[PDB]
């Protein structure tokens, strides 16, 4: 029993984080094969990064001017490609720690691990989910750059997301693996600023059903609903809408806890219109939406 | 900028976690140098759990009855050895994967991440606190004995926590490395009183500064008060007496803030007294002890092990 907000072990994240280093600036690489993946800003000044031309920049630059440690050895860099905002470092040595993995772009509402490196070091682990509005609520400082979010299926890590900058708002943008940014954000020091976030629906609701299965009943009600009733309140509260596809994904919820999902809609729509009173629910006297029913069944087993 | 329930980087431990197979028992072991360390209850039988005799119910077992398996490899025995509510198994081989390492107790109040395993494998890794009450309010299963939590220091490890059960209340106690249960609780299937649980003052004082570090403000008052006036809040609300002791270790964040210790303290009292108001500090609506002055630092200055 018990629920909590819980990362994949990081071990296999670890053993691939590496320290780069161009001109003066020093970020976290991901060392995957013979490849050192890490946010093309590195081969950035300061003076360039309110108007930087990478094409240039990128040009200017041979494989000399590119350092690259693991740990404490140093690794000889063959060749230099930059793919969207990510620069791809290959190296002479293979990363003899390299894990399964798969790169993957998730989202939003899905959610992730995300290793926080400084100096190609780690300093902690935490869960996250991709908002809506394709920011992440992450806590980062100066030098987490090239941070990775990830999932692990058995023995497979799923790299999912590479950290880039801070939004003046104090949340965070970054890339897939593939350097394409999550959302419209650029790596520049513009204006650019995150819309309006929203609740992830099925995420609240499978945390519902973990409330049921560990004993926290309080707001089960005798009312069903609608989709489209339900719809019609998500929308007032500043919630995705649920689709029928969100219905299927929490079946096995449903099953486990013999609650049909509308009726959980149901007990949520009130919990909308009259708040939480006071209570909490596991722990938390707001609503969560940073877990998946994925991540509430792998809890649950 | 941001603040989260951080966890530390759990690798060093995830190469030390085996499966220990005793009869039809199964559990998580913890495999350091040439021993391996698991719950005593390993050895027992459903029926037994209720009054178990561990003495006796040892004796009847050889280190041959006890299969260690790390990752998909058997590991051979020597001797066995019971240690307060721990086993330790001697092993053939020297786990390549040590750290350096250290078994300390902490303290209540204190925090560390655990790593929940199953069959010897890690399924995940959270923070959390050692209640004032010595329990804690984790997340396992059946299977989960045997997982152990852990604070780190630069390269040492410093295993604090090993988890023995579940509470009927649905909370979890367990023991130090030593094989010393944190409270008043024992390896028996009896319902057990843990005591009336408190919120650590401390933290949450952390906790505030670390809000007002990340731009949440809301809360700080043209108030102050007293230790002594503070401390008769405390008591109302269920909250630790604050001591000059926590004062002093509040100091490098109240100087990095430049707001007094009992400034803050002010600013508490009227959250106690007049709640949230459906407000938010750091994205939730209830007040957090789950954060020492020591993470709060850590985690806003970017330590790294
Ligand atoms: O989460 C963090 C990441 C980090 C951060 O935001 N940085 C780091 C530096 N870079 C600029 C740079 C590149 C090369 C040389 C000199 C400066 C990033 C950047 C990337 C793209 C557009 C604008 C800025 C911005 C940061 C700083 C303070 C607080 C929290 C956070
Ligand atoms: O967090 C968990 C841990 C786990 C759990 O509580 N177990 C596991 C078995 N053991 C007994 C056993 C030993 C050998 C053979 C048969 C039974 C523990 C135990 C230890 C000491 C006193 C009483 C019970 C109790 C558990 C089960 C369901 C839900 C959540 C949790």
């Amino acid at each position: 029993s018990g629920f909590r907000k819980m990362a994949f072990p990081s071990g296999k994240v670890e053993g691939c984080m590496v320290q780069v280093t161009c001109g003066t600036t020093t970020l976290n690489g991901l060392w995957l094969d013979d490849v050192v993946y890490c946010p093309r800003h590195v081969i950035c000044t300061s003076e360039d990064m309110l108007n930087p031309n990478y094409e240039d920049l990128l040009i200017r630059k041979s494989n000399h001017n590119f350092l690259v440690q693991a740990g404490n050895v140093q690794l000889r860099v063959i060749g230099h490609s930059m793919q969207n905002c990510v620069l791809k470092l290959k190296v002479d040595t293979a990363n003899p720690k390299t894990p399964k993995y798969k790169f993957v772009r998730i989202q939003p509402g899905q959610t992730f691990s995300v290793l926080a490196c400084y100096n190609g070091s780690p300093s902690g682990v935490y869960q996250c989910a991709m908002r809506p509005n394709f920011t992440i609520k992450g806590s980062f400082l100066n030098g987490s750059c090239g941070s990775v979010g990830f999932n692990i299926d058995y023995d497979c890590v799923s790299f999912c997301y590479m950290h880039h900058m801070e939004l003046p708002t104090g949340v965070h943008a970054g890339t897939d693996l593939e350097g394409n940014f999550y959302g419209p954000f650029v790596d520049r020091q513009t204006a650019q600023a995150a819309g309006t976030d929203t609740t992830i629906t099925v995420n609240v609701l499978a945390w519902l059903y973990a409330a049921v299965i560990n004993g926290d009943r309080w707001f089960l009600n005798r009312f069903t609903t609608t989709l489209n009733d339900f719809n019609l309140v998500a929308m007032k509260y500043n919630y995705e809408p649920l689709t029928q596809d969100h219905v299927d994904i929490l079946g096995p919820l449903s099953a486990q806890t013999g609650i049909a999902v509308l009726d959980m809609c149901a007990s949520l729509k009130e919990l909308l219109q009259n708040g939480m009173n006071g209570r909490t629910i596991l722990g938390s006297a707001l609503l969560e939406d940073e877990f998946t029913p994925f991540d509430v069944v792998r809890q649950c087993s």
